[PDB]
């Protein structure tokens, strides 16, 4: 992780 929770940044494969 290390991105902080799903907030749209980086979010695919």
């Amino acid at each position: 992780x290390x991105g902080x929770x799903s907030a749209x940044f980086e979010v695919x494969a």
